DNA sequence: CATTAGA
DNA sequence: TCTAATG
């Protein structure tokens, strides 16, 4: 967590580049593996040498660990900190719709900035068309405060076009959070569940109200079941307009909400935690289910959740308030 | 890890 | 159809 920080910063900086600079897909998750096992040495790290008994670590890797220890640093490192490829290629990769894929090949045509990135509208597709449009606004974090206003508006509309559907916002915002990146709003309706054969409308219907509105402005991608956009609160009595902010909407059987519900609200670390122990208590736990286990080895069948409550009934937990669900 | 665009 | 990009 500190003792091996160096070593493991070092590491995931390495990979990371043999990943998207290069497509090294396999040093890259060299790289990882490492940075995941040295990470959990209760030592520190004294040599190469020492790091090197361990699982994926190699002669290449034990090397670099020397190195570091050397000096504080390390050439490759300082090298692809300032190759302007690399570089370029990191910063086309924020753009939203780009990846590593279309970074190189950006690059490769020699358009290395954002400003190269607008002469050349014409090579983008919609979704990086947009994200370009948007740079500074996507990359601006949404402050609770907003996150209120715009949950607001959200169940609102929801609410107007049909009462039966059920929202929530969630994430870190539902976790307390004094801001957050973008907004993930859960829907579902009993219409609508892991047989019912959908109703596409489901989706479209709200998607379609929000825009009527201007609450929506974009469209990243549409689909069935997920929707992707970009939206705005409505900019006041001026001098004062609103960010563009990313939204995603996506439709979710009723018979797996909660456990959708559950999940989406993190944190990261609360879920494998409150996971791990669904396994003692005699249970599984993943993104739409829970099912009970089953001595010879495994087993199924999805027992009835019709709130949050129903899954920690079933594992036998204390319900943790979202805003502590922190871990 | 599954859903969408796109070519 | 595959492959890329998001989350
Ligand atoms: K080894
Ligand atoms: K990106």
């Amino acid at each position: 967590e500190t003792l091996n920080g160096g070593i493991t910063d070092m590491l995931t900086e390495l990979a990371n580049f043999e990943k998207n600079v290069s497509q090294a897909i396999h040093k890259y998750n060299a790289y990882r593996k490492a940075a995941s096992v040295i990470a959990k040495y209760p030592h520190k790290i004294k040599s190469g040498a020492e790091a090197k008994k361990l699982p994926g670590v190699g002669t290449k890797i034990a090397e670099k660990i020397d190195e570091f220890l050397a000096t504080g640093k390390l050439r490759k490192l300082e090298k692809i900190r300032q190759d302007d490829t690399s570089s370029s290629i990191n910063f086309l990769t924020r753009v939203s719709g780009i990846g590593p894929s279309a970074a190189r090949k950006f690059v490769d045509e020699g358009i290395k900035t954002l400003e190269d990135l607008r002469k050349n509208e014409d090579k983008l597709n919609h979704h990086q068309r947009i994200g370009l449009k948007y740079f500074g606004d996507f990359e601006k974090r949404i402050p609770r405060e907003e996150m209120l206003q715009m949950q607001d508006i959200v169940l609102n509309e929801v609410k107007k076009v049909d009462s039966e559907y059920i929202a929530t916002v969630c994430g870190s915002f539902r976790r307390g959070a004094e801001s957050s990146g973008d907004m993930d709003v859960l829907l579902t309706h009993p219409s609508f569940t892991s047989e019912s054969t959908k109703q596409p409308k489901l989706l479209h219907q709200v998607v379609e109200q929000l825009q009527k509105v201007h609450f929506i402005t974009d469209t990243l991608s549409k689909g069935e079941t997920k929707f992707m956009g970009v939206c705005q609160l409505p900019s006041k009595n001026d001098e004062k307009e609103y960010p563009h902010r990313r939204i995603d909407i996506r439709l979710i059987p009723k018979d797996q909400y909660y456990c959708g519900v559950l999940y989406f609200t993190g944190s990261d670390i609360f879920n494998k935690n409150m996971r791990a122990h669904a396994l003692e208590k005699g249970f599984t736990i993943n993104e739409y289910t829970i099912r009970p286990l089953g001595v010879t080895g495994v087993a199924g069948e999805p027992l009835p959740v019709d709130s949050e409550k129903d899954i920690f009934d079933y594992i036998q937990w204390k319900y943790r308030e979202p805003k502590d669900r922190s871990e």
